[PDB]
C-alpha cells in the first residue's frame, strides 16, 4: 500500500468521505465498513458519503448489518458501480438514496435467490429449512420495497441468475444514471 | 476365512437355510442378501429361513429393499439378534413372522428417528426436507404395524435415541422370546 | 461371495436368467450387464430375461448404451424396482416391455433434467452446450416415447427434482404394477 | 485497517466509549473486551458505554467472564444488535441495562441449549456428565433472570433451536426497542 | 498361510474341534468365531470345543456376542490362555465351563473398566453416561457370576488396571489349572 | 466378474469371436486387444471378427498398433458402436471392413485433432514440434483414406471438437448402417 | 522495499505523477490502481498521468473497472509498455490518449480471445455461455474502438494467439512510437 | 489490539500496576509475566500488584516459576477470578497473599492430580516415574501449605477431577471472598 | 512363491518337519508359528522337530507364548541360527532341547533388556512401571536357566547392547555347536 507523507492512500480517501467496498463480504468487511460509516456520521451528519462497489457478494447476515446501517444514519448517500455487483453488492447499489445511485458504462450486474444447507436430525432440517424460507421472503421484501417492482416480478425474475448490463439495470430501477464522463 | 473340504464357513452355513446379516449395512449387503433369500426360495417356498442380525444401522433404502424383499417371498422367517441392533436393524429385527423373533439375554436394542441433509439454492432445500419428512412417516408407519403401538406412542419414543433390553423390548413388541439355552 | 458347489451367487442367479443393477452406473458396470445381456440371447432368443433395478444414476453414455442393447435383443425383458431407481436407474425401468414392469412397495422414484460443465475458450464453451442441450432434447423424447406422456409434461415436470412413491409412478406411465406377493 | 492522522478506526470508536464484539467469542477477544472495558471505567465511572454486537457465539467461560465484568462495573450499558445475534451473544444483549437494549430492523436473534462431549473411563464420564448439566442449570438461571419468563418457559422454549425476529424478542423480553432512524 | 495337501493350517485345526481367538476382537472376528461355533455344535452336540485365546481386548457387543453363544450351546467349551488375556479376553477365559481353564506358566491376565466417550447436546450426552453406566453394570455381574467373588471386591478390584500372574488369578477365580506338560 | 460353468464372460465371449474394446486405450489395452486377434486369426483365418467399442479415446502409439494389426490379419472384421466413439474409438470404427460398420441409434461420434507437449530447450522443443506435425499429417492420410472424403474437407473438419449422430456420421462415410433390430 | 527518508519508492514515485501496474490483474490490484488515479485527479485534473505496464492478464471485471475508470476521469494519460503486454496488459496500453502509448524496442505484446467454465444444470450452462459470448462481443467492441481496425479483421485476429513486436503492433495501431532514448 | 495516544491497551493496563494471566500457560507466557513483576517491583517495593487469572491449566516449570517469583518479592499480591481457573491456574489463585483472593460469582473452579509420560529402556522408565511422583508430592505440599487443609484431604480431593463453585472453593480454603460490586 | 506340483515351498518344507521363524515377530508370526507346532505334534509326538530362526526381535507377549509352546509340546526340538537373533530371537535360539541348537559361522547375536513406555495420571505411571520391571525379572529368570549363568551375571550383561560370534555365544551357554558341513 503506498502512502501519502503520513496517510495510506484508503486513508486519504477517506479524508474526502469515501469509503470501498471491495471483494467478498464478510464480517470483518462489514464490520470496518460500518465503523468507517459510523466515524463519518461523527465528524457530520449532513454532508454527502460516496460508497464505491466491486464485490461478487457474500454472507446475507453482513450484507443486512450493513443495508440497517445505511438506512440508520442521517447523511445522503451515493453509491457508483465499478466493475461487478452480485448478489448482496446488488442489494447494496439499489440502498443509496434515490437520485444518487450511478454505475460505468461497462458493469455487469447480477441478481438470484440465496442458497445455503441443512443438516441434522428431521426436526433440525424442518427448522433450518423454514428459517431459509423466511429469509429469501425479507430478502424479497426489500428489493421489491426499493426497485419499485411488484413481488410477483421479482419473484420471476430471481429463479435463476438473471445478468444486466447498466442500461437494463436502469430501466429494471436498480439505477439512475449512467456516466461516462464527470 | 476357514474353509470345509470345498466350502467356506458362510457357503456351508447357507447349505443349513442360514443368513447373516453383520455390520453396516449398505447396497453390497443389500445386494448380497437379497440374493441369497432368492436362491433360498428357489430351492424350497415351505421351509423357514434364519436370519442372524447383529448390525449398528445404515442406509434407509438399502434396509427397506431387504424388508420388502423379506415381506415378498412366501417362507416363513426368524430374526435372531445376536449382540446388537440398533437403527435399520432394529426394524428387521421387528419384521420377521410373529412367533419366531428372538433375542439373546445380553443385546442391545435402540431406536431414534432418521437423520439427514440438505443442499443448494432455496427451492432445493424445501423439496429435500419435504422428502425426508415423508421419509419419517413411511417408517414410523412400518414401525406401528410391526410392533401393535399407536402412532403418538412411536412418535414419543423416537424423539431421542431410546435403548432398551430384551424385556424391555419384548414389552414393547419388537420380539416375542428370550432365550438362554435351545 | 457365498459359494454354491461351484458357482458364485449371481452366476447361480445368472442360470435362472435374472441380471442385476445395481449400484451407480459407468463404464465397467454397462460393459458387463451387455455381456450378460449378449450370452443369454445367444442361450436362447425366445425365453423372458429379469433385471434388478437398485440403482441412483450414472453417467449418460452407459445408460445409453444399456438402454440400445435393452431395445436391440429379441426377448422379452421385464424389470423390476427394489429399493431406488433414481436419474438413470428410471429410465432403465420405463424401458422394459409394455405389461411387465414391477415395483415393490417401499420403492422410491426420482426424475430430473442432465448436468455437466463446460471449460476452456469460448468456441469451446459455445460447442460443448449445444452439445449438452440435444443430449438433453434427446433424453427427453426417449421418457415421451415410454410413458405415453406429452412433450410439454415432461419438460414441466422435469426442471426440478421430482420423486414419487410406486402408485404416483404407475399414474405417470413408468410402471405397470404394484405388487406385495407373488 | 484505515488511520486516522494517529488512530486506528477502533482506538478512534474507542475515544468515543464504543466497544465492538464482532465474530466467534473465544478467550483472546473475552481478555480484549474486559481490558477495554476496565479502561473505560478507569476513565469515568459515570458515563454509559455502548456496546454494538455482531456474533454466531462461542465459549461459555469467556462469555461468562464478559457477562460477570459488565455486571462489576459501575457505568450503564447499552447494548446494540446489528446483524446477528446468537448463543453468547444473545445472552450478552440481554445482559445490558434495564431500558437501554436496542436492536436494528433487520436482524435475528437465536437461542438454544449447551453443546459439549465427554471421553474417557465411565468415572470421568459420570463427572463431565454432571459438570455440563450444572451449567446448563446455571445458564438457564442467568436467562430466566434477565427476561422476566419462568423457568419452565425457558426450558421449553430452548429444546430446540429458536429463532426470532426483533419484535419477537421484544415481546420475548430480550429487547426493549426496535430502532429505525436515530 | 501354509497349506496341507487341500486344507489351510486353520482349517486343519478346526477339524480338530479347536478354535484361535486372536488379536482384537471386532464384529469381524466375533462373527467368524460365532459361524464357526455353530458349524461345531452342527457336527455334534456332545463333544468337548477347545478355545485358544491370545486376544489385548476389544469392543463390548462383540465379546458379549461370543460370550452368549459360548452360554447357548450344549457343548462343553475348554478355554486356554496363551501369553494374553486382557479386557474381553479375560471375561471369555472366565466363561469357559467350570474345571476347564487353563493357561500356560508365563502369561499375564489384566482386568480394569470400560471406556467410551459422549458428544453432542446435553440431554444426549445424559442419555449416552447412563447407557454406559448400566453396561458397567452388567459387566460386574458376569464377572461377580464367573469368579464367584462378591460385587464389592469385583468394584473395588476394578477402579485401575489390575495385573495378574496365572497364580493370582487362579486365587481370584479366572482359572482352574496351570499347566506345564500334558 | 460373472462366471459360467468353468469360463467367465469374456472368455465366453471370446469362444464366439468377439472382442471388447472398452474404456480408455493404453498400452496394457492394445496387448490384450492385440494378442486376443492374434490367437483368433490361428484358431481360423478365414471367420469374421466382431468388436464391441465403446471408448472415449487414447494414446496414438497403442490405437495404432490395433490399427496395423486389423490391417494385417486375413480375417474379416465387424465394427460396432455401442454408446460413445471418440478419438482413437472413431478412427478404429471407420477401420472395419466396407460394408461391415454398425452403430446403435443412440450412439455419438467425436472427431477431432491430436494435443501434446513439448519442454526443454529450444532445439528439443522445435525436434518434438515437428514431430507432433507429421503426427498430424499421418493421421489425417488414415482418416482421408477410409472415410474417401478430400483432405481439405478432413483438415477443415478437425480444426476444434466435432460431435455427430449415427445418421450424420453414415454422410460423412464414418459407418455404413445403422441398425434397430437383429 | 527501499525508502528515501520517509517514502518508499512507489511513493516516491507516485510524487511524480507515475502508477506503476506490474503482475497479473486482479480485484486488489483493481483497487490499489483506481485509488492511486482518483487520488491524482483530485490533486490536479489537468496534469498528465504516466502509466508503466509489465503484466501477463488477469480478470475481465479488474481490467474493466481500471479501463473505465481511466475513460472517466479528465487527465490525459501516457501508457508506456517496458517488458510484457498480454490479456487486458495490451487492452490498457492501447487505452491511452492518441499520440501518448509509448512502448520500449525489446517488448512483447499479445492478443487474443477470452476463456472461462460453466458448470451445473443445463438451463445454467445455457445461461452461462449466453454471458461469456456477450462478454467477447464487448471486448472486441473496445478493441474495434481503440485500434481504428475493423470487426471482421479483430474476430480473424483473435481465434489464437497472436504475437507481435513493437513495430508490428504500432502498425496494427495498438501503440504510437517505439523509442530508444529520452 | 486498539492502541491509547502512544500505548496499547495491556500496557495502559500495566501502569496501574495490573498483570494478565490469560489462556494456557508456557515458558513464553512465564517470561513476560516474570518480566512484567520484576519491573513493578523495580517501580516501587510497597504498592500491592493485581493479578486477572483467566486460565485452564499448563506446564509444571511455568507455573512453579510464577510461583516462586510471587513468593519471593516483597509486594502484597491479590488474584482475582474471571472466568476459569483450573489446574496450574488454581494454584497461583490460591496463592495470593491472605485476605486478597477473589472470584466473579459465576466462575468456575477445578483441581485434579499432574500427568505425564515415560519412555524407554527399564532403567530410565524408572527413573522418570520416580520423578513424577516427587513432583506430584511437592505440588501437593504446596496445596496444602496455602489451603490450611491436611495431606490426606488434599490427597483424597484430588485423585480425579473436582469442580468447584465459588462458594465452594471459599469453604476450602482456595478463596477469600466473591464479590457481585466493586 | 514357488510352487511344488501342488504345495508351496513352505509347505513342502512343513512335510519335513521344518518350520521358519523369519522376520519381527509379532501375534501373527506367533499363531502361525503355535498352529504349525500343534499340528506336528498331533502328526506325531516322538518325532523331532527342526526351527530355523532368523529374526531381528519383537513383542515380549508373542514370543513368551512360542517359548511356551515349545515347552509344553513332547517333542524334541533342535534350533538353527542362519544370519540373524537378535532380541527375543536370541531367547528362542536358547531354548531348544540341551545338545541341538546350532548356528551357521556367519551369525551374530545380540541381548540387551527391554524396553516399553508409559503415559497418563501418576497412578497410571506406577502401575505400567512396575508391571514393566516384573517383565524384566521374569525375562531374565528364563535366561538364567537356559544358560546356566548367575543371575549377577546376566544382569550385568544386558544393561547395554551385547553382541557376539557364535563362538562367543557358545561360550556364554547360548549354543552348544558351530557347524560348517552336514
Ligand atoms: B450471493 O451469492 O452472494 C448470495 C446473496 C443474495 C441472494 C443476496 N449469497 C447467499 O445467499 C449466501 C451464500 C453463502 C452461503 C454460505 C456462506 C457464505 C455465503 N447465503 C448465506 O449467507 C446464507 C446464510 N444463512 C442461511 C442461508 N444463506
Ligand atoms: B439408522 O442409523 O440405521 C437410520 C435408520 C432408522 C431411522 C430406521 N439411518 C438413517 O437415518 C440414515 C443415516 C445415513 C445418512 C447418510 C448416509 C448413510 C446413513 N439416513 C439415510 O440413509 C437417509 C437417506 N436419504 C435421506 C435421509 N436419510
Ligand atoms: B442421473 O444422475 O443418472 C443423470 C441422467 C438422467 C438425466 C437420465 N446423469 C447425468 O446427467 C450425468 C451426471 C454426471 C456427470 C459427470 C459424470 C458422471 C455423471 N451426466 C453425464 O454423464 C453427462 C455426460 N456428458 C455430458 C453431460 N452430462
Ligand atoms: B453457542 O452455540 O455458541 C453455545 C452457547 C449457548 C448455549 C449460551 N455454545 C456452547 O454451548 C459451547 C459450544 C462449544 C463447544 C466447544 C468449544 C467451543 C464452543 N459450549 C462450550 O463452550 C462448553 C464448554 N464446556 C462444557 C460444555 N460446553
Ligand atoms: B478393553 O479395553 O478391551 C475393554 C473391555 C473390558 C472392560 C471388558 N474395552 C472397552 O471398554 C471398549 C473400548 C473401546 C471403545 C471404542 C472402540 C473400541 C473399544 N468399550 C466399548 O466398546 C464401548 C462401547 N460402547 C460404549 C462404551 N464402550
Ligand atoms: B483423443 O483425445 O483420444 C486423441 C486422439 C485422436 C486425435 C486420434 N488423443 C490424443 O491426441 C493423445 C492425447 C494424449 C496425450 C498424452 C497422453 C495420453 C493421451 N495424444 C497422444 O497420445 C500423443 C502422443 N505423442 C505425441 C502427441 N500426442
Ligand atoms: B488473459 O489471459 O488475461 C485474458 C483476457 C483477455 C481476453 C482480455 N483473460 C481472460 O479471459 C480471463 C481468464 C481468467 C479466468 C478465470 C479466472 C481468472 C482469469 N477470463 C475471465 O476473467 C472471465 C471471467 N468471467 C467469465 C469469463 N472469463
Ligand atoms: B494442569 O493441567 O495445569 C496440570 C498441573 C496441576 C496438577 C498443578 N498440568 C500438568 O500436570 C502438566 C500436563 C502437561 C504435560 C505435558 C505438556 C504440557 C502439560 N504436566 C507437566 O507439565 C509435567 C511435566 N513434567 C513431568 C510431568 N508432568
Ligand atoms: B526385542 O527387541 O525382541 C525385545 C525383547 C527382549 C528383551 C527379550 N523386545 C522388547 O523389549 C519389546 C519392544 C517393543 C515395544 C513396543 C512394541 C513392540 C516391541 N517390548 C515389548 O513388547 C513390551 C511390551 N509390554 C511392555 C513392555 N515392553
Amino acid at each position: 500500500i503506498p502512502i501519502v507523507v503520513a496517510y495510506d492512500i484508503y486513508s486519504r480517501l477517506l479524508r474526502e468521505r469515501i469509503v470501498c467496498v471491495m471483494g467478498p463480504i464478510d464480517d470483518s468487511v462489514a464490520s470496518l465498513v460500518i465503523a468507517q460509516l459510523l466515524f463519518l456520521q461523527s465528524e457530520s451528519n449532513k454532508k454527502p458519503i460516496h460508497m464505491y462497489i466491486n464485490s461478487p457478494g457474500g454472507v446475507v447476515t453482513a450484507g443486512l448489518a450493513i443495508y440497517d446501517t445505511m438506512q440508520y444514519i442521517l447523511n445522503p448517500i451515493c453509491t457508483w458501480c465499478v466493475g461487478q455487483a452480485a448478489s448482496m453488492g446488488s442489494l447494496l447499489l439499489a440502498a443509496g438514496t434515490p437520485g444518487m445511485r450511478h454505475s460505468l458504462p461497462n458493469s455487469r450486474i447480477m441478481i438470484h435467490q440465496p442458497s445455503g444447507g441443512a443438516r441434522g436430525q428431521a426436526t433440525d432440517i424442518a427448522i433450518q429449512a423454514e428459517e431459509i424460507m423466511k429469509l429469501k421472503k425479507q430478502l424479497y421484501n426489500i428489493y421489491a420495497k426499493h426497485t419499485k417492482q411488484s413481488l410477483q416480478v421479482i419473484e420471476s425474475a430471481m429463479e435463476r441468475d438473471r445478468y444486466m448490463s447498466p442500461m437494463e439495470a436502469q430501466e429494471f430501477g436498480i439505477l439512475d444514471k449512467v456516466l461516462v464522463h464527470p
